[PDB]
């Protein structure tokens, strides 16, 4: 559509913010709060509805992992509950294929999920599909050529450089070439024929490095690093440019929004979020009201 939507996130506690950024004019709008605060969620769009998926409410009244799927209609500026997932999934990744949402990995307490389930908007129903070969939380997910990729994350013991691909018509996961960098809570998206993995956490440092996987060559190649180190960033694509939003640099919960131009191989500062935050869900759709 036209706007980059950021939903939820974390600063001191989980957040309920929904705000939309307009690349055309640099403006931010605050829209209807989520019904429940959540960090570690993912955002996606299907048929002009924005979806907030999974996460956890980290609050002083207690911490609760979320199995929620909530539906935002930009036409009405209202959130409605949609069907809940089979399980809570904090630090989730999601991908859309053929109008269906795949919820991938994430955690529930000390449970690190390998499980994957698929939502059908037409039926408001989730169904489990084949689990990943690896347990992954903080998992990056992208879709390219109607195949679903799960990239990096944390399996309960180790942060991962591994990645795998789901073939829907085979209901089967297979490993792909591992990344050159261990990344948990990277931003993962697709641009042209490539899966990008930006930033993340390796268990010691937050990362500025960025690498991309070419499905034709099966190789990962580093591109220019981001201006900021960041883990638990939000990421999206708007008109052939990658945007990264917020995250944590080991010192600050960033308000920084950076954009990548693949033609010049450069990252630039674009705007600041209205306040610093990590673990947001991000997606692109039409302007509201
Ligand atoms: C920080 N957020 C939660 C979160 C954590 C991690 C990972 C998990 C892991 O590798 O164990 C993580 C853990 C600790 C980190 C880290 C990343 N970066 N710095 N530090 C100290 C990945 C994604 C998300 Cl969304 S949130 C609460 O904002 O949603
Ligand atoms: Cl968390």
């Amino acid at each position: 559509g036209r706007l980059i939507y950021t939903a939820g996130g974390y600063f001191r506690q989980s957040l309920s913010y929904l705000e939309a950024y307009n690349p055309s004019n640099g403006s931010w709008l605050r829209l209807a709060d989520l019904q429940v605060p959540r960090s570690g969620l993912a955002g996606c769009v299907v048929g002009g509805l924005l979806y907030a998926v999974g996460g956890r409410n980290n609050s002083p009244d207690g911490n609760t992992d979320s199995s929620a799927l909530d539906c935002y209609n930009p036409m009405t500026n209202q959130w409605s509950p949609c069907a809940s997932m089979s399980v809570p999934r904090n630090r989730i990744g999601v991908g859309v294929i053929d109008g269906h949402i795949y919820a991938v990995g994430g955690s529930h307490g000390c449970i690190h999920h390998s499980s994957v389930e698929r939502y059908e908007p037409e039926r408001d129903e989730w169904h489990l599909v084949a689990p990943m070969l690896t347990r992954r939380i903080g998992v990056g997910v992208a879709v390219l050529n109607r195949l679903l990729y799960a990239v990096g994350g944390f399996d309960g013991t180790n942060r991962l450089n591994s990645a795998e691909c789901y073939y829907p018509e085979r209901n089967e996961w297979r490993m792909i070439t591992p990344m050159n960098t261990i990344r948990s809570g990277a931003g993962v998206c697709v641009l042209h024929n490539c899966i990008y993995a930006a930033g993340g956490y390796d268990g010691q440092d937050q990362l500025n490095s960025v690498e991309r996987y070419d499905v034709e060559t099966e190789t990962w190649t580093f591109v220019a690093p981001m201006r900021h180190h960041r883990s638990a960033l939000g990421i999206t694509v708007h008109q052939g440019k990658i945007y990264v939003l917020g995250g944590y640099d080991g010192h600050t919960f960033l308000d920084s929004v950076e954009c990548y131009d693949p033609d010049s191989d450069t990252w630039s500062e674009v705007t600041r979020m209205t306040s610093g935050r990590s673990g947001v869900g991000v997606a692109v759709t039409m302007e509201p009201c």
